[PDB]
């Protein structure tokens, strides 16, 4: 996250933390996810795509910090690690960018709802917020583009909804923007998702409710002027969620 501010997880309770061990054992950060049900966890496929085997896979929950532990996280294997058949990698737009992880720990256990982990609401079908709407990303990404490092701290931001239309502009993103995706950005540019945000939340309140919107999935740099971020639109793979998730 560009900008914005630091947060904890009390604050994005359903915010996941997906990690994969490589061989020799080091464990690296790979991208951010959302719990919508006690054993499911929704994510965006690119994360996976280069590695598809779901033994290689850490996800936390409850977690605010990127490589300490937080006092009441969860840790969990991945059970079913299942992309979407319809993907597809552009330059940058990708098609079908979801993903669920089916979570288990060790002992045999889905998440254990509390303070620090809790399940976040799927929108219904075709209904999203009105474009000007302001949502909030989560996510581990980097803080600036040109740095190497991520943050240790969990970030959050504020980003208004961008109408297809307008991200539709030749100046902005054209064709590579699809209905199936949403738009999203800062007036000022000054705030975004980047590297390391992907499969991560946003959350748009909707007529009284926390609703995952979207999940950060690709855009041209981060924070640069007519380049927003690119979300995965939710209220158009519902049908695909709810088969996957029996
Ligand atoms: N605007 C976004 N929603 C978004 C931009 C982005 C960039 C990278 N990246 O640096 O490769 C990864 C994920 C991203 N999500």
């Amino acid at each position: 996250i560009i900008g914005g501010e630091f947060t904890t997880i009390e604050n994005q309770p359903w915010f996941a933390a997906i990690y994969r061990r490589h061989r020799g054992g080091s464990v690296t950060y790979v991208c951010g996810g959302s719990l919508i049900s006690p054993c499911w966890v929704i994510s965006a496929t690119h994360c996976f795509i280069d590695y598809p085997k779901k033994e290689d896979y850490i996800v936390y929950l409850g977690r605010s910090r990127l490589n300490s532990n937080t006092q009441g996280e969860m840790k969990f294997e991945v059970e079913n690690l299942i992309l979407h058949k319809d993907y597809s990698a552009d330059t940058l737009a990708h098609h079908n960018d979801i993903a669920l992880l089916k979570i288990r720990s060790k002992e045999g256990r889905c998440a254990q709802p509390s303070r620090t982990i809790q399940t976040i609401a799927l929108p219904s079908m075709y209904n999203d917020p009105q474009f000007g709407t302001s949502c909030e990303i989560t996510g581990f990404g980097k803080e600036n583009s040109t740095d190497y490092l991520y943050p240790e701290q969990l970030k959050m931001t504020v980003v208004k909804l961008i109408s297809h239309r307008e991200c539709q502009q030749p100046h902005y993103y054209g064709s590579e923007v699809t209905t199936k995706m949403l738009c999203a950005a800062d007036p000022q540019w000054k705030t975004d998702s980047c590297q390391g945000d992907s499969g991560g939340p946003l959350v748009c309140s909707l007529q009284g409710r926390m609703t995952l919107t979207g999940i950060v999935s690709w855009g041209r740099g981060c924070a640069l002027k007519d380049k927003p971020g690119v979300y995965t639109r939710v209220s158009h793979f519902l049908p695909w969620i709810r088969s996957h998730t029996k």
